[PDB]
């Protein structure tokens, strides 16, 4: 019922249209972080605790 | 009893005048004229009917 028919007049018959979509994403930002003291690195027994 | 007769002492007699006429003409636009598709071209069996 919907086929573009035509006849051998033409005319204004079978028109269409068109149509888009967006996408869209965004950032974020994260971090944390940890403390010591200089006599935590110099007196702990493993010098590699760093 | 219309000759233009002179007499020996002249005077204003046998005066005369004169006519003109003017002709005239038109033009006017004429035209026809025919349509046809393609298919009742491409699909004749006469290729000569043009």
């Amino acid at each position: 019922s919907k086929l573009p028919l035509l006849t051998e007049n033409g005319g204004r018959v079978n028109r269409v249209g068109f149509t888009r979509i967006a996408r869209e994403g965004s950032i974020h930002k994260f971090g944390f972080f940890y403390e010591f003291t200089q006599e935590s690195i110099d007196f702990d027994s493993d010098d590699g605790l760093m």
